[PDB]
């Protein structure tokens, strides 16, 4: 008891499925946080949160401590204003200029190369978990556990974005998925930033997995081997041939669209690693510009 008397919520912030999250302030000590109460830790969680503590980099939302105070598990992070959902909504009308699309890009690529060097996955990357800043950092936040734990909030509300950046290994049933879906995950956001539309907005498992399949072709042997030995696939899936690119994210230049090309491949293996993409093209002449953002 009393361990979080030292937090006053200011505003809440945020509910998923299995926490909620608040602006606080420390009451001691007077900085501004986020943070996250989860409803009860399987030790297991228990230091796969120890080790994303240790897990210190530019771009990763820094998680400060760990509290455990009577039925509830208290997650202090830095807080940032705003996240990329909110700044593109507000940019739609014109559009994210690429410049600060690739910057941003490149730095979420940062992350990623740092978090899988050390064998993390986020799992979970979307727009809302893409924080930024008035200097123009941008920041990966909510890492997911390979097991969630704790007691769903009753009051959460489906969100429409859930499925749409998931890696098709994953709707296929892969239960041992790699960094891969990570880099999946963010093309998918990097589409989106470029054409103001959500790249695969699938509603249902079956909806995402055909909507990637209507799009880059209906994957088999041939481009993903052992995909039709995958739990979840089924010889009756539908075939469609895959479209151009060119039709798929324009007018993302050729720089862009191979680096993304190479994001989206069915292949896990194939598909380009956060610390190979750093070294693509695409990012020759990347610069850091500073955003507008009405806060
Ligand atoms: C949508 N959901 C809300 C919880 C959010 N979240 C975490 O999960 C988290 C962890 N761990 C740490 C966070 C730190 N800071 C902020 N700041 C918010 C960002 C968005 N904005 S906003 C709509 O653009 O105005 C208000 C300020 N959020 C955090 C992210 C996902």
């Amino acid at each position: 008891l009393g361990s979080m008397e030292n937090f006053q919520k200011v505003e809440k912030i945020g509910e998923g499925t299995y926490g909620v999250v608040y602006k606080a302030r420390n009451k001691l000590t007077g900085e501004v946080v986020a943070l996250k109460k989860i409803r009860l830790v399987p030790s297991t969680a228990i230091r796969e949160i120890s080790l994303l503590k240790e897990l210190n980099h530019p771009n990763i939302v820094k998680l400060l401590d760990v509290i455990h105070t009577e039925n509830k598990l208290y997650l202090v992070f830095e807080f940032l204003h705003q996240d990329l959902k909110k700044f593109m909504d507000a940019s739609a009308l014109t559009g994210i200029p690429l410049p600060l699309i690739k910057s941003y890009l490149f730095q979420l690529l940062q992350g990623l190369a740092f978090c899988h060097s050390h064998r993390v996955l986020h799992r979970d990357l979307k727009p809302q978990n893409l924080l930024i800043n008035t200097e123009g950092a941008i920041k990966l936040a909510d890492f997911g556990l390979a097991r969630a734990f704790g007691v769903p909030v009753r009051t959460y509300t489906e969100e429409v974005v859930t499925l749409w950046y998931r890696a098709p290994e994953i709707l296929l049933g892969c239960k041992y998925y790699s960094t891969a879906v990570d880099i999946w995950s963010l093309g998918c956001i990097f589409a989106e930033m470029v054409t103001r539309r959500a790249l695969f907005p699938g509603d249902s498992e079956i909806d995402q997995l055909f909507r990637i399949f209507r799009t880059l072709g209906t994957p088999d042997e041939v481009v993903w081997p052992g995909v039709t030995s995958m739990p979840d696939y089924k010889p009756s899936f539908p075939k469609w041939a895959r479209q151009d690119f060119s039709k798929v994210v324009p007018p993302l230049d050729e720089d862009g669209r191979s680096l993304l090309s190479q994001m989206l491949h069915y292949d896990p293996n194939k598909r380009i690693s956060a610390k190979a993409a750093l070294a693509h093209p695409f990012f020759q002449d990347v610069t850091k510009p500073v955003p507008h953002l009405r806060l």
